[PDB]
């Protein structure tokens, strides 16, 4: 059946009701918001607010309370509204049908937590992680990965078709010295696949030679020209270096549970040729100091698309990239998950793209999802540079250390030696990030994100186990619960079970908002809000003598399951893999 965006529903029935009360008005505000207080109803409509101000005139100000009246007067029949109240000025407070909420709570237990999805299959392309080959994958790359994996999942769950592209820096000029060095240190690479160790100790070996030996430097620069010329021997040496890089990288994408089509800058070697010609032939190119540059009317900087020496650039690659994503992949939306240091870069690229006619931003969504830098607690850059695998190993350890109080004796081997340990570590590292606005800088603290209390993954993961233990400890297997759900009316007479009930149905309205601003932290803020609504429900209501059985209220067994299902999905979107026991 799939869940209902209640906010979008109330917006439909108010726009019907507003068109009736003021049909001569054009595009009136349909600001419907959840009431975050018991008395004011379950949703609020602040629409007589902006409607009064549209009718405002030099010497006449229509009082909003009289509008709200004229609005409620024409409210159609529905399936979700009990009564309507007017407070203050023209606030319209809305009360939901208990029946409606109950029926909806049920529907997601039998049909399950799934979204309605679309009437057209749009194609979202998400550009994330993107480390630079031969250089360490750094924490800023980590954010992108985490944020990108989660964004990809939100659209995947929303019914979109999603292309996860790892746009890796595998076409740098630094390959020159690596390849030239590889040919020195391992003169049989063509035949004996060379044992290159740590790619960082190798790179170091090169930049020394580069900065030291002048005849080596020239060789290095020549290798780049030869590589771009697609030379057989030189290219093989390149493939082999990216190979050693690729398998160290997968160790990380594996641990963080991340799927990615690798499609580096090198993928566009030929399109770049055509792009340069395509900008030339439309007269957008200007020659400055031997560079072919492009000025975009409005932008603070120019794109360099050919250097003085014939070599392409980041701008060249990202121009080729957006043309093919728009034309061959035929995307309806493109998302770039890249550190905010490069904000200007994408606004100029996107501009350049409109300028040459590649897309109509009214029609195709192109979006830079930016993020702040990673800091230590001393509120400056995060360094020691930190290897990502080290960070995670140091996460796994710490996660384990916590668990030794004293759960190594309760949970069995699997439930703990992985399940709880890993699900907590990786879960915290993702959650600490996503729970904070992606734009603000991020303070990476093992101590803060591993805290057993507060707004951490740790608390919410533990919290999850308790919701699951309830119907477990009272011995009600899945088979029973599914039959209960199919036959039980769900009861919401008690205040705190009404809070929890409508909090639950807010899941769609939450995710929709995130499809528009890509602010995932409002989902974490929702998992915490849901999680807290539950405790307040549990601490007063009974689900389950002073001898054994305190009777089972089967409908509250289902409430617990509703809460569980929705947290389960919310976790999945965020990239958290919850355990049951811990
Ligand atoms: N420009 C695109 N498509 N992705 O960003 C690439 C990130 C780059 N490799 C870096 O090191 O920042």
């Amino acid at each position: 059946a799939s869940m209902i965006n209640i906010i979008s529903r109330l917006q439909e029935v108010f726009g019907h009701a507003i068109k009736a009360a003021y049909p001569d008005l054009e595009n009136p505000p349909l600001l419907v918001t959840p009431s975050q207080q018991a008395k004011f109803g379950d949703y609020q409509c602040n629409s007589a607010m902006g409607i009064s101000q549209m009718l405002k005139t030099k010497e006449q100000k229509v009082n909003p309370r009289e509008i709200a009246e004229n609005i409620t007067k024409h409210l159609p029949d529905n399936e979700c509204i009990e009564k309507v109240e007017i407070a203050g000025p023209g606030f319209i407070n809305v009360h939901l049908r208990k029946d409606f909420v109950s029926e909806q709570l049920t529907s997601l237990l039998v049909n399950g937590v799934q979204l309605p999805a679309l009437g057209e299959n749009k194609k979202v392309i998400v550009d994330f992680s993107s480390p630079n080959i031969a250089k360490e994958m750094h924490v800023g790359h980590l954010r992108s990965t985490i944020i990108g994996e989660s964004i990809s999942r939100l659209f995947e769950f929303a019914g979109y078709d999603v292309l996860r592209l790892n746009h890796v820096g595998d076409w740098g000029t630094q390959f020159g010295m690596l390849i030239a060095h590889l040919q020195d240190k391992f003169p049989d690479y063509l035949t004996v696949s060379p044992p290159i160790g740590d790619l960082q100790v190798f790179y170091k070996e090169s930049k020394k030679r580069f900065d030291t030996e002048e005849e080596f430097k020239k060789r290095a620069y020549q290798c780049v020209v030869l590589l771009q010329g697609k030379n057989p021997d030189i290219t093989k040496a390149w493939k082999l270096i990216c190979d050693v890089s690729r398998q160290e990288l997968n160790k990380i994408y594996d641990a963080l549970d991340v799927s990615l089509i690798e499609r580096g800058e090198s993928f566009y070697q030929d399109r770049m040729n055509d792009i340069v010609k395509e900008f030339e032939d439309r007269g957008f190119v200007q020659v400055d100091d031997g560079r072919k540059i492009v000025f975009v009317p409005g932008c603070s900087i120019p794109l360099t698309i050919v250097k003085s020496d014939g070599g392409y650039t980041y701008d060249t690659s990202d121009l080729a990239a957006i043309k093919q994503r728009l034309f061959e992949e035929k995307a309806d939306m493109i998302i770039y998950v890249v550190d905010n240091g490069q904000s200007v870069h994408f606004q100029t690229i996107f501009a350049a793209a409109q300028m040459i006619g590649w897309y109509d931003p009214k029609v195709t969504r192109v979006f830079h999802a930016g993020f702040g830098v990673v800091l230590g607690e001393d509120k400056k850059k995060f360094k020691t540079t930190v290897r990502l695998m080290d960070l995670l190993g140091e996460g796994l350890k710490r996660s384990m250390d916590k668990l030794k109080e004293k759960e190594r004796d309760k949970v069995l081997t699997a439930e703990e030696l992985n399940a709880a340990q890993t699900s907590v570590a990786y879960g915290c590292i993702k959650y600490a990030d996503l729970s904070r606005n992606r734009l603000n800088d991020y303070i990476f603290s093992f101590d803060k994100m591993l805290d057993d209390r507060g707004n951490t993954a740790a608390y919410l993961l533990y919290a999850f186990t308790r919701i699951r233990s309830i119907a477990r400890l009272a011995n009600i297997d899945e088979e029973m619960l599914q039959k209960a759900a199919r036959e039980t009316k769900i009861l919401l007479d008690h205040e705190k079970e009404w809070k929890l009930g409508r909090c639950i149905l807010r899941f769609p309205e939450i995710l929709q908002k995130i499809l528009d601003d890509l602010f995932l932290h409002t989902l974490c803020d929702y998992i915490y809000e849901l999680a807290t609504a539950f405790t307040e429900f549990y601490d007063s209501c009974y689900c389950v003598d002073r001898q054994k059985i305190l009777k089972v209220n089967m409908w509250r067994m289902l409430l617990c399951e509703a809460v569980a299902a929705v947290m389960a999905k919310g976790f999945d979107i965020l990239g958290i893999k919850p355990v049951q026991r811990m």
